[PDB]
């Protein structure tokens, strides 16, 4: 499945995984444009610390309210809200403590269901949940491999991880180089 790691733009690394362009970069995810932006939050969908703070503050109070409304309704493994004032069509709020491969698989499936092309996510779990960056990287990329292997990638064309700490970026880079053709 794996293509070659290159750097298309300063500080960005990319490689193909099947038909998907997988990219990683460091920086502030709230500045990104994508069909879906992922928020890594708590099981109450109301964390406002680290990247979740930035996402909820930029997205706005209407998204905060959509989150607590759905959180009240049933036990969710993740929730989908509007994008608020972020540059996306939907935010998918996943639980940072949850199995990362499972969370990314869910995000990919939801994006196919909406015929979306682009996804931007953080290094899910490496914030408040304190999952280890190496395991998180392995899980994210494994989820994308499985999705491609199953023939499920149709609308999804671009998956970008925008990562708050350059040191975590370095871990993702190493993982891509491990996998490259
Ligand atoms: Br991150």
């Amino acid at each position: 499945f794996y293509g070659t790691v290159s750097s298309p733009d300063s500080g960005v690394y990319e490689m193909k995984i099947g038909s998907i362009i997988f990219q990683v970069a460091s920086g502030d995810i709230t500045k990104e444009e994508a069909d879906v932006i992922v928020n890594s939050t708590s099981n109450s969908f109301n964390l406002k610390a680290g990247v979740s703070k930035a996402i909820l503050e930029c997205a706005g109070q209407n998204v905060e309210r959509e989150c607590s409304q759905q959180a009240q309704q049933r036990k969710n493994d993740y929730i989908i809200t509007g994008g608020g004032f972020l540059r996306c069509k939907n935010i998918i709020h996943v639980i940072g403590g949850n199995d990362v491969k499972s969370s990314v698989s869910s995000v990919l499936q939801e994006c196919e269901k909406k015929n979306y092309s682009s996804i931007c996510l953080p290094a899910i779990g490496t914030g408040n949940a304190k999952q280890h960056p190496d395991k998180v990287a392995e899980a994210i990329i494994d989820a994308i491999e499985d999705f491609v292997q199953k023939g499920s990638a149709q609308s999804v064309k671009k998956v970008k991880v925008v990562i708050f700490l350059p040191q975590v970026l370095d871990v993702f880079y190493a993982n891509m180089k491990k996998r490259e053709g």
